[PDB]
DNA sequence: GGTGGGTGGTTCTGGGTCCATGGGCTG
DNA sequence: CAGCCCATGGACCCAGAACCACCCACCC
DNA sequence: GGTGGGTGGTTCTGGGTCCATGGGCTG
DNA sequence: CAGCCCATGGACCCAGAACCACCCACCC
């Protein structure tokens, strides 16, 4: 911030007022502490004196290195003395090799940013705003390697259904069996209660697909492949799956799908920021329907909320809670649930905005979550814990996210006994904000499509006892998925609460 | 393979002579062909006119670009046509951005090989010889990414007494469940009885240490997650491990080894041919008890041995095998025992 | 035969692995191999690109041009995207003035001949033994 | 004093986990930021690097100096990698003609105070209780005049 | 404006001990 | 036989030692 | 030597349909 | 009550168009 930039102009004066001195061994000390105090802000670290290679060979050694968590440095500081040109000498250092992906060439009177070999802003210092832009621009530059975990995603994004072709292969070679056969038939019957009154053969199919996928890019992509060994849903399902990926054919599935998850997991290696990851949770959820079962797509209704909406509809609601009621989100009491989650961008939002020291007891109790669908549950929940990681510090499994139907949680969630009194203790919690993204789907394409959305009997009972009631519209269209989902919210906020949805 | 460029120098004759043109477009195909050939055997491979962008964001097209699994660019080859002269067309496209990685600007009559922005050689075309050892020279390169790799293995090695130091205190906590210590009774005896008579609780924790060590590498770096699930001891050790590798016992260990563990992880995921692990291997093989057990190290001697000495070894076995029994090394029959493995 | 027609397929599914683009520029030298072989192997070659004048006086440019010994031409080859109905691609070409003589119209799935004016055969470029039919034939196709 | 010493250790891990290099010149970045900040609230200045002279030379080089408002010199701090036996650095260090009038030698884990011609105590740095005390002297020294 | 001392990394390279521990006497 | 006598080669470190990189104080 | 023209790839940007399905009512 | 009328707003996608890179014939 420009307080730092200022901070820095009072201990460039200090080191030639109290030590006199205009050695570069002693007029830089104030600019080495002023990027290091930035980039504790960012997330990487400025170290002195690394010893770099450059294109001759030759040892260099560039004052500074902006050093990340995995020892990749995503920029570099050369400072000079006061006195001598910088505009010369910055062309006779570079001839030896110096870096010039991201330089600051600093002499404690000019800073200039060399950026892929390109002055970019050559701010004179001693600056009440400028020195501020340009230590902001160098510590928000795109390492090359971003741009690479960019353009595998969109690979992935189009050779999906290729991929999920070989997994397609697998679970009806699998279905020669008898104990997948008598397993996958008593997974419908759990889901016969839970999720989908309907749980087709070909849907506890599909659950299966998922579990696997995302579990190969869960121990890759994002490093946790103990979330599946915790999470109650996955062992629930991995008795089904360990009974056909194992041993030879295990080994045979993950060696073919290889040709497809190696790239993406060559350039999610080199980028250590999961803000940076979300972007591929995001793409798997959204892709993975369109290029298997477009039907759940559609009466589900998955898709992403830009964040721009999501920060704007917490900070609104922070900005309501002391207008109408009077608290604030990080109060204790204000109970924020959001059916839908999804991604669970509604949640991981929500934890950067709360302060780091309350956020333990409403990450722990206050914020609650609702998914209906495999995918989405998973990514939300993996997404959650590595905002914890990322924000407070040692991952603790979020145990307040359930895979129930939220127009039917009025014996539901019943997969596990873990979501079951999950959302039991849900159920029994007085909520206070409902904020969320709900399905706006309401009727099918063509009547040869089948694809009604689910008759929510509970909730469009009160839906035609109030919205419908009054409307006397001779066409009914107030049983839209996004009515429905305010209705319930309706019905679950008690006093003083802010529901808060995004729709049609 | 002189072999492979000997076709080469007919091909570039055949194809002005079955059809009389000289055009790049129309001669090129000779070019391609020996470029994608040599490669299939290499491990890696040559996909045509890739639209990689450059500095500035301009968008260029190499003729061709050695790529590999990793859909990691290796190489670039890049042909003009005879009459324009090689040496000044060179930089005219190195000004749009061409990369400076491994580009080989080729002529009809002549080709230039550049690593790291500087000509290496400049081969005639007539020469088979000179060619292939050009294109030997292209094809043994070590990318970026395998000098990042090696650096990294190094620093494992300074890494790795403190990534032992956490992996001890974490079967020092295990050492405090009921549930570890009687699970440590069942293998000490166990690997008692069935490997050396004089095995101790000590042994077992150091035993488990190298398991669980090499089991998050296993399952990240080397990515063999299932090795662990298929492998006999691996079972065996498994018990061991789940008595104290369980939800939040488990995350903080894991986490905490996490900041040695990235470094080579990163490494080894730009990095696909075996050969590049098997320097991690012999590290971890070799590092392991130089900085955990010394004594083990002395009475198991563990050292790995010249890769030289092995190659010319198995060459004078199968001619002295060939010379006395008059078998060949692959005749099905004789049976190959290595006591040391290492 | 069967097994140079194999390698083609192999050759394409590496292309779309190592570099995972299915555009047909890099496709399409997983054909112009097979193509420039089994002709050399019966007495031809697949000199690229090479540009022929319509009647209308276009110039024309097919991605293949079997020519022979006396500077002749015997077939051209025409390879479209794997992204596109192909009896689409064929009527664009050939309202350019395309050759009409022996062409092989060719996306990554199907391969249609056409001598004349007519369509004389379209075979699934998978299956080896069918699309061996096929090439034979554009080989064999004398004036 | 006690909450600072406590922020030196955090930032002295990270020189480890975020650069990867145990190398004198990078790891001397913790002890520089813990005195100078010290030293502000307390009133002088820790200006790194100052060559100062000797008796027997042309010049020597200090890695920390502190000079009073008044550019006087008084107090000093030569950091040493953890390769080195600080013992047999301090000799080699105070032979070719190291100032002894206020000195911290200080490798990464254990620290000693040779103060005006002889040693006080010698520290852990591990201990945040510790080094307190003994930056405390460093800083606390003032001359007879005084 | 050079230009060497002076601090620090860095990578070579030349060169070299006391003493375990079975067996054969052996009283 | 036990308790003395007689052998007889040994799965590496490391202290300089150049030597360079950066850079400040002194001759030019 | 430029240059327009063939071949192919890569971004933008503009621009818009019949028909599902619950209530309300004759009958 | 049960057929029989009467609404009423509906979670994208794909063809051109501009334009760009690369090389070839053809003016120069
Ligand atoms: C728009 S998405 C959620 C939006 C989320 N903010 C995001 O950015 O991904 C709608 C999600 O609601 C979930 N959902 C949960 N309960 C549901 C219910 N009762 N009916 C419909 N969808 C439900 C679906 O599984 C689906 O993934
Ligand atoms: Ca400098
Ligand atoms: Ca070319
Ligand atoms: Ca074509
Ligand atoms: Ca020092």
């Amino acid at each position: 911030s420009l307080q730092l930039v200022k901070k820095f102009q009072k201990r460039l004066e200090d080191i030639v007022a109290y030590g006199g001195t205009r050695n570069e061994s002693s007029v830089r000390a104030a600019f080495q502490q002023l990027l290091s105090d930035w980039a504790e802000g960012s997330g990487l670290r400025l170290i002195t004196e690394v010893t770099q290679k450059a294109v001759a060979g030759n040892n260099v050694r560039p004052d500074g290195t902006l050093k990340d968590s995995l020892q990749q440095s995503r920029g570099y500081w050369e400072s000079k003395d006061e006195a001598d040109t910088l505009d010369d000498e910055i062309q006779k250092k570079l001839a030896k090799g110096y870096p010039r992906d991201n330089i600051i060439f600093e002499d404690s009177r000019l800073a200039v940013l060399m950026q892929n070999g390109e002055e970019v802003q050559r701010v004179d210092m001693g600056d009440a705003g400028a020195l501020a832009g340009l230590l902001k621009l160098f510590f928000e530059f795109e390492p090359p390697q971003v741009l690479e975990f960019r353009k595998a995603v969109d690979h992935f994004k189009d050779e999906m259904p290729h991929l999920l072709k070989i997994l397609r292969e697998a679970a009806d070679a699998a279905e020669q069996k008898a104990d997948y056969r008598g397993e996958r038939d008593h997974f419908v019957e759990i889901a016969k209660e839970a999720i989908n009154p309907d749980f087709s053969p070909r849907d506890a199919r599909e659950m299966l697909i998922q579990h696997i996928l995302t579990g190969d890019l869960f121990t890759s992509v994002f490093d946790n492949a103990q979330y599946h060994e915790d999470n109650n849903i996955a062992q629930q399902l991995q008795q089904l799956a360990a009974t056909f990926y194992k041993g030879p054919v295990k080994r045979d599935i993950a060696e073919r799908t290889k040709r497809y998850y190696g790239a993406i997991q060559a350039a999610a290696a080199q980028i250590a920021d999961h803000h940076e990851k979300q972007r591929f949770l995001k793409a798997l959820y959204e892709n993975f329907y369109r290029a298997y079962n477009p039907a759940g797509a559609e009466r589900l209704g998955i898709f992403y909320t830009p964040g721009e909406i999501v920060r704007f509809m917490i900070e609104a609601t922070d900005t309501l809670l002391e207008k109408h009621f009077q608290k604030e989100l990080a109060d204790k009491g204000v109970e924020i649930l959001d059916p839908a989650t999804g991604t669970g961008t509604f949640i991981t939002e929500l934890i950067d905005f709360l302060p780091k020291a309350k956020l333990e007891q409403k990450y722990r109790e206050e914020l609650h979550c609702n998914e209906l669908a495999l995918l989405p549950y998973y990514i939300a929940n993996l997404n959650i814990e590595a905002t914890y990681a990322q924000k407070m510090g040692r991952y603790e499994e979020f145990r307040n996210i359930v895979l129930v139907d939220t127009l039917d949680n009025t014996l539901f969630g019943s997969v596990t006994a873990e979501n079951l009194e999950r959302a039991k203790r849900q159920n029994a919690r007085p909520v206070r904000v409902i904020i969320g993204n709900p399905p706006y789907r309401a009727n099918q394409a063509n009547e040869n499509d089948n694809n009604k959305n689910r008759e929510y009997k509970e909730i469009d009972r009160r839906i035609k006892a109030t919205y419908v009631a009054a409307s006397t519209a001779q066409k009914t269209k107030l049983y839209d998925m996004y009515s429905r989902f305010l209705r319930w919210a309706t019905d679950r906020l008690k006093e003083d609460g802010i529901v808060a949805f995004v729709s049609n």
